[PDB]
């Protein structure tokens, strides 16, 4: 999209990247004014204010100020001072745009006469830039497309001295022949390397002392900023010179940015009641025509659209906007809200109805008493959920809400806001059943959709060859055809998916803004691709005309960016066009009809289709050809196609505002190459009832929609009265064709019937399936990750550590803090007891084996059982079971020695009584402190005192205090009942504390083997005695 | 019943090529157990149907035998088989 920039961005930018050897003056010498900045700072930042003579003129997008007298010349400073004054934040007025003042721009005078007066412009066009040089530039320019020298650079050529010198420099002085000649060759290198698309200097003065812009007013390519961001800086583009931006306009401008969705909102009178919010730019461009046509032109306030499908929170976003800026009035004759559009194609319907539903639910109090009924005619993939989802609210709210499907006309519902009526070489075929596609990207949804067309279509084969996802290796995706399964193969190179498929003919690329152009480049190296489908929005013009020169040298049709793709019935379909099946269905899209469309739009591609299926025998193909300034392809090579195929009958085009493209129609149908009945539409008549210059853009003044409605009409074309004419200018025409007999409608055959998904189906609850699988310890789905039940920023802001999160996530308990505290205590003590234990002995050798960290880790634990890393489970049972048995310390002592079993957790090596463990102290100490009561703990101690009676070193173990003072937390904090604490006890959450501690100690290990480089390890011999038997 | 009836589609989440064990016989990579028994392979021979998918010729399925033979033990020195007496030796 091109955008303007301000006089002071243009020239600034052109003399920080202009290269030339001439000699340019001035260069970042400007000045910038606004009513709200002192002059003191500006006095002191540029000394060439004094220096010599200076000019002020204002920098807002104005044109013509000289014929309008807006400019001061030849006047010193205090001058543009005392000017200013009159003028700086006073009311202006320019043809039909009103406006204030708040920017000025001042730079040295430049003496000069009109013998020096150049002018210089570089323009964009599909077949590459023009030159326009004028000699007699300036005020007296007159006529400048037919006087000035023009000159053409091609797509991907060079504007060489030369060419200059003989076709642009005529009529030059001799003396400034040359050096202008190099200037003007450096400038075209700023043109096209700063992404330009509209660069005009006017007057451009150049003397012997050097040359000198005066004025420059261009226009650059908004969506190279991801090519040119370093050089643009922080490029601003104005605003129309006019009325000042709303903050919700600003606001939508901010969301646009946001995702890649297209979301626009203009105003002309905020106090009027007829509002807009429509889906998709053809639909909202298409209900402007249609109200402002039926008597709604100065009571419309809004014209605005999104598409590229929102998100839920986006029509949130654009919904409140639109509601808190309808409540600002109150209107009593009333006010209306027209919602919905056309039939999405992959714009989900569902969300964004629930999102205004949302968003309107908290907005029933400011705008219930401004008299508010909203009229929704809404289709697309979900709509039959979303719409009555709505209805269902506005019920409930109790608004005015009447929804309509796709059964209605798309423009009935305005009729009925307005109470007019009563509310109730390149190839001609490019696709055919046997047309095989490869697809770039990872769209799985798209691809099943073709797949899934292909199948009602009756078609022997599946349209969609490969695959091509380079980042990825080569494999097979599941993808079903009918009921079956199938695999298509996915590559990471385009190569040897060409290779392996030598049957495939198109190309849908699915590659963003910024890899389209390059994925393009590389598939027109394969002269089996004929036809490529680009989806993406936003690639720069520059890029599409290179790709646009190549196809044309190559014999490749493009269906150019920024496009849903196209459909033929019976044989193919591009990506998400028509839809979901249900729609494909429901226009009968898996059958060919007779009538071939072209538009630029999506979205009234998808209206077409619906309306063509109600109207007459069917769609034979359809096409929308994108909304990009540069469509790959054409109205007019479409419609070319569609006179040489003997399928399609009538051909219907839907044009829009600017661009003399329907005019190759009219030049078609005037003379004899198009002999079949064309229905043709252009949509965008209101754009002259706006008084703004509203991005897509009319540029002269037969380019606008009446103009061309009226030229085909002379032309010989059947033009509807209007757009809600369309439907019935076209079922006469089918049915005068019928009538005459050339064409006989077929047989309605029912295809072939596709299995509901099983997603779709659990959604809409029609099955049952039973859950295999249960948990109750963390819910990963969802906006926040959650540890029983309890959020986890939450169980930050709690400031538990581990021994809360393991609270939490063992026994879905909020813990104490003593007993979280004890936890990580009982962690601390258990991380590692040295590399001669049989854990950490096995975890070495696996280590040492130059394993894995998770292989050594993993063959430690293994070891972790009865005999190792056990004796904390064991001493919990052994000592609940005693103390629940109710028996005293010496009767439990006794029944174990006399069972032949010591006490578990009972004993230590070398430390007794008198030279305690010194890791049981700690423990015990914190223990007896913050514990409420520890009757185990007691119970354990009587039972070690005797057992030191007997010998000094039968101590309470760590792995003794550690299982009684656990099983004292669980039945003495107040988390647990005592079956909860005796089950965690049986399933062993004591064996979950000794092996999360110990596998600190075991990554410990294997990382301070893998430090030390210590190689394999291989048990010496003489450790091991060998007895084997003598002979078996 | 919905799966019965055809009237959902659900994708299957795995996929598998060398055993069938719903039907009446167990069958090893489209071979019947009878069959794999009558046709006297031994663990060579399984061993080629689960891992390769192939009936494999008898020396093949024999070498792959003498294979698995040879590699059985190799004392109790080496880190594999000592990790393992450790973890037996730990009653586990
Ligand atoms: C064109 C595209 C597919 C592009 O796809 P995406 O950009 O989303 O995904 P990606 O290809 O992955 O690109 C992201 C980049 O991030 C990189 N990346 C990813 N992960 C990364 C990581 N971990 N680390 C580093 N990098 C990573 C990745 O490598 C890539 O890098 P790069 O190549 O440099 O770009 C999509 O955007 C688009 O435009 N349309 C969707 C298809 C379609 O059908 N359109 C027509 C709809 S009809 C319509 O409009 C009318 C209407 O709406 C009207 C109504 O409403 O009624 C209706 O419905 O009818
Ligand atoms: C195969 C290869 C390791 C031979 O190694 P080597 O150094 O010749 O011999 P070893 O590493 O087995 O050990 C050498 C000595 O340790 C002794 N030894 C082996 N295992 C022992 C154990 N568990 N306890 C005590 N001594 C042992 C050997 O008897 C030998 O004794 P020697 O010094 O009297 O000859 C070496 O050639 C090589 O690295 N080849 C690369 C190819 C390969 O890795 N093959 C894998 C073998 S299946
Ligand atoms: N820096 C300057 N030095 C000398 N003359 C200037 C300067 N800037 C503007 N002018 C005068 O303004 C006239 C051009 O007006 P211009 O600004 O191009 O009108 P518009 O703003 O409508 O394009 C020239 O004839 C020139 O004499």
């Amino acid at each position: 999209s091109a955008k303007a920039i301000s006089e002071q961005t243009g020239k600034e930018l052109l003399y920080k990247f202009i290269c030339t050897t001439s000699a340019i003056q001035n260069r970042f010498k400007y000045a910038r004014v606004t009513p709200d900045t002192d002059w003191a700072r500006l006095l002191q930042d540029h000394p060439w204010l004094l220096s010599q003579n200076l000019v002020v003129k204002p920098d807002q997008l104005i044109k013509r100020r000289g014929k309008l007298g807006l400019v001061g010349v030849n006047l010193t400073l205090d001058g543009v001072k005392s000017w200013l004054k009159p003028r700086l934040g006073q009311e202006a007025t320019v043809g039909k745009a009103t406006g204030f003042l708040k920017n000025f721009l001042i730079e040295p005078f430049v003496p000069h006469s009109q013998a020096e007066e150049f002018y210089v412009c570089i323009y964009a066009t599909r077949e590459g830039d023009y030159v326009l040089f004028h000699h007699e530039g300036g005020v007296d320019v007159g006529d400048v497309d037919a006087k000035a020298q023009k000159l053409l650079v091609g797509v991907d050529e060079k504007l060489n001295p030369e060419d200059i010198k003989k076709h642009l420099l005529v009529h030059a002085p001799e003396d400034k022949k040359e050096i202008l000649a190099s200037f003007i060759s450096g400038l075209f290198n700023f043109y096209e390397d700063l992404y330009f698309t509209y660069l005009e200097i006017n007057p451009l003065v150049v003397t012997k002392d050097g040359v000198y812009v005066l004025d420059l007013a261009a226009k650059v390519d908004a969506t190279a900023d991801y090519i040119c961001k370093v050089k643009w800086g922080d490029i601003e583009f104005p605003p129309p010179f006019g009325r000042e931006a709303y903050p919700e306009e600003a606001y939508i401008a901010d969301l646009d940015a946001k995702s890649g969705a297209s979301l626009k909102l203009t105003l002309l009178n905020p106090k009027g009641r007829i509002w807009t919010m429509v889906a998709g730019g053809g639909a909202s461009v298409v209900y402007s025509d249609t109200i402002c046509d039926l008597g709604g032109v100065n009571e419309l306030a809004n014209y605005g659209e999104y598409s590229g499908a929102p998100s839920e929170q986006q029509t949130y976003d654009y919904a409140k906007t639109i509601l808190s800026l309808m409540t600002r009035e109150k209107h009593p004759d009333g006010k209306i809200l027209i919602i919905g559009g056309s039939i999405a194609n992959f714009t989900n319907v569902a969300a964004t109805f629930k999102g205004i539903v949302r968003a309107i639910r908290d907005y029933q109090g400011p705008l219930k008493e401004h008299e508010v009924t909203i009229f929704v005619r809404r289709g697309g993939p979900n709509y039959q959920e979303g719409l009555r989802v709505m209805g269902e609210v506005g019920k409930t709210t109790g608004i005015p809400i009447h929804v309509f499907g796709t059964e209605t006309h798309m423009t009935a519902i305005v009729g009925m806001a307005l109470g007019h009526r009563p509310i109730p070489g390149k190839s001609t075929t490019l696709f055919s059943r046997h047309t095989k596609a490869i697809v770039w990207g990872m769209q799985t949804r798209a691809v099943q959709g073709m797949l899934d067309f292909d199948y009602v279509c009756s078609r022997d084969e599946p349209s969609v060859a490969a695959m091509v996802y380079p980042f990825t290796g080569d494999h097979k995706q599941k993808f079903y055809w009918g009921h079956k399964e199938i695999l298509i193969p996915v590559f990471k190179n385009m190569a040897d998916a060409m290779r392996k498929h030598p049957e495939v003919d198109v190309l849908i690329n699915f590659a963003s803004l910024r890899s389209a152009y390059d994925s393009t480049m590389e598939t027109m190296n394969y002269a089996q691709i004929r036809t490529i489908a680009i989806i993406a929005e936003g690639i720069p013009e520059a890029l599409t005309r290179k790709l646009i020169k190549k196809a044309d040298q190559k014999g490749v049709t493009i269906i150019g960016p920024a496009t849903v793709g196209g459909i033929k019935p019976g044989c193919f379909k591009i990506g998400n066009t028509g839809g979901m099946l249900d729609n494909i269905l429901a226009s009968k899209l898996y059958r060919p009809g007779s009538v071939a469309y072209v538009s630029r739009s999506g979205g009234m591609s998808n209206e077409l289709n619906n309306i063509i299926s109600r109207t007459t025998d069917g769609v034979y193909e359809g096409v929308a050809i994108g909304g990009d300034r540069y469509p790959g392809s054409t109205f007019m090579d479409h419609v070319l196609r569609y006179q040489d195929t003997p399928g399609v009958k009538m051909i219907v085009v839907l044009g829009e505002i600017g661009g003399t493209e329907e005019y190759k129609i009219c030049r078609g149908i005037k003379e004899g190459r198009l002999t079949k009945p064309i229905v043709c539409w252009c949509i965008g008549t209101c754009a002259t009832m706006f008084s703004s210059e509203v991005q897509a853009c009319a540029n002269q003044a037969s380019e606008t929609a009446v103009a061309k409605n009226q030229a085909l009409k002379e032309a010989g074309v059947f033009v509807p009265r209007s757009f809600d004419e369309l439907g019935e200018i076209i079922q006469s025409v089918y049915e005068d064709l019928v009538a005459n007999g050339v064409i006989v409608p077929a047989q309605e055959v029912p295809p072939p019937t596709v299995p509901m998904d099983y997603s779709w189906a659990r959604e809409l609850g029609l099955i049952r399936k039973p859950a295999s699988f249960m948990t109750s310890i963390c819910d990963e789905r969802g906006q926040e990750l959650i540890y029983a039940g309890m959020p986890i920023t939450e169980v930050f802001k709690e400031e538990m550590g581990i021994g809360g999160v393991l609270g939490l996530l063992w026994f879905q308990k909020r813990l104490p803090k003593y007993s979280c505290q004890f936890i990580e205590m009982c962690l601390m003590v258990t991380a590692d007891h040295g590399p001669a234990v049989s854990g950490a002995h096995n975890t070495i050798i696996c280590a040492r084996a130059g394993k894995d960290l998770v292989s050594s880790l993993t063959s430690g634990l293994l070891t972790i059982g009865d005999r190792f890393g056990g004796a904390l489970d064991a001493a919990a049972k052994m000592f609940s079971k005693a103390f629940d048995s109710g028996i005293i310390p010496m009767e439990f002592v006794n029944k174990m020695k006399k069972e032949g079993k010591l006490i578990m957790g009972i004993g230590h090596r070398v430390k007794s009584i008198n030279n305690p463990d010194m890791r049981v102290q700690i423990l015990k100490d914190y223990v007896r402190q913050h514990f409420p009561a520890t009757p185990l703990l007691d119970y354990a101690l009587e039972v070690e005192k005797i057992t030191t009676s007997k010998k000094p070193n039968l101590i309470l173990n760590v792995a003794g205090l550690i299982g009684v003072a656990f099983v004292d937390m669980l039945r003495n904090c107040g988390s647990f009942t005592r079956e909860e604490a005796d089950e965690y006890i049986d399933i062993g959450a004591l064996n979950g504390i000794f092996v999360l501690g110990r596998s600190m100690g075991f990554i410990g290990h294997y990382l301070d083997q893998k430090r030390l480089k210590q190689g394999l390890y291989r048990h010496p011999w003489d450790d091991i005695s060998y007895v084997l038997p003598e002979h078996m």
